[PDB]
């Protein structure tokens, strides 16, 4: 179900440019990423993560039940990566309407403790609104962070 649905997302030409970052995983060989292979690849940057760390992460991916990562399994977990910044962006809209308002903000940056300065709120805002409208929205919310 999830795989032929994220197969018919990318065509080839697509699934021709996720190929090249499956390789690069792919660096000890065959078809399909492991546990074993994923923390080869994370040390190949400069990481050093733990192997029962890594095994949870596939575990993870393995919704069906497979084990390792495989080709099609990168293409679906690519089809499911905006709600990060839509958690964040309900996080700051404590009154849950849709959008942030600027009462809103104020009481977060100040619930900091830090000594911020009205003067520098409100023109933060005036100067992030490319619209004017009052309010902060998803939309703006993107380039916002």
């Amino acid at each position: 179900d999830q795989q032929a649905e994220a197969r018919a997302f990318l065509s080839e030409e697509m699934i021709a440019e996720f190929k090249a970052a499956f390789d690069m995983f792919d660096a000890d060989g065959g078809g399909d990423i492991s546990t074993k292979e994923l923390g080869t690849v994370m040390r190949m940057l400069g990481q050093n993560p733990t192997k029962e760390e890594l095994d949870a992460i596939i575990e993870e991916v393995d919704e069906d039940g497979s084990g390792t990562i495989d080709f099609e399994e990168f293409l679906v977990m690519m089809v499911r990566q905006e709600e990060e910044l839509a958690n964040c962006f309900r996080i700051f809209d404590k009154n849950a309407d849709g959008f942030i308002d600027i009462e809103e903000l104020g009481e977060i940056l100040r619930a900091t403790g830090e000594h911020v300065i009205e003067e520098d709120i409100e023109d933060l805002m005036k100067d992030s609104d490319k619209n004017n409208d009052g309010r902060i929205d998803f939309d703006e919310f993107l380039k916002m962070m």
